């Protein structure tokens, strides 16, 4: 479908979750960003104001999309496709319980997923993927994306 026909990518967090410290909230998205970046050709920049191409977003239920939240649990987050407007963005259900860590709904990890989507990843059926539509922990220090992430994204970028 549809892809970023540009290099220089921005994105803005719109309002910060306070389940988290902020600069933590920063350095998680950041580097969410990164793991993107270090297997395409995409840079990503941080914006302060201005309409930036990826809108990080945390909020809880009926949030201006189709796509209502639905409290703790279930959906954690979701994302939309390379476009326009809402294209790109990104948003994480403040009703989840957000962390640097293994307790709660680690937010790097889910950011890389969602990152994925505003990049113009679908969801993969194999569980070692990033992609695969279910959330499970694994040790963000030592993070890399499968073989069919990297696969995903290379037919999409460079
Ligand atoms: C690892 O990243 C994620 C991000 C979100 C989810 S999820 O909210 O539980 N499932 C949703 C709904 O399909 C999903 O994939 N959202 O992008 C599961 C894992
Ligand atoms: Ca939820
Ligand atoms: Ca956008
Ligand atoms: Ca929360
Ligand atoms: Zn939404
Ligand atoms: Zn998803």
């Amino acid at each position: 479908g549809p892809v970023w026909r540009k290099h220089y990518i921005t994105y803005r967090i719109n309002n910060y979750t306070p389940d988290m410290n902020r600069e933590d909230v920063d350095y998680a998205i950041r580097k969410a960003f990164q793991v993107w970046s270090n297997v395409t050709p995409l840079k990503f920049s941080k914006i302060n104001t201005g309409m930036a191409d990826i809108l990080v977003v945390f909020a809880r239920g009926a949030h201006g999309d189709d796509h209502a939240f639905d409290g703790k649990g279930g959906i954690l987050a979701h994302a939309f496709g390379p476009g326009s407007g809402i294209g790109g963005d990104a948003h994480f259900d403040e009703d989840e319980f957000w962390t640097t860590h293994s307790g709660g709904t680690n937010l790097f990890l889910t950011a890389v997923h969602e990152i994925g989507h505003s990049l113009g990843l679908g969801h993969s059926s194999d569980p070692k993927a990033v992609m695969f539509p279910t959330y499970k922990y694994v040790d963000i220090n030592t993070f890399r994306l499968s073989a069919d992430d990297i696969r995903g994204i290379q037919s999409l970028y460079g």
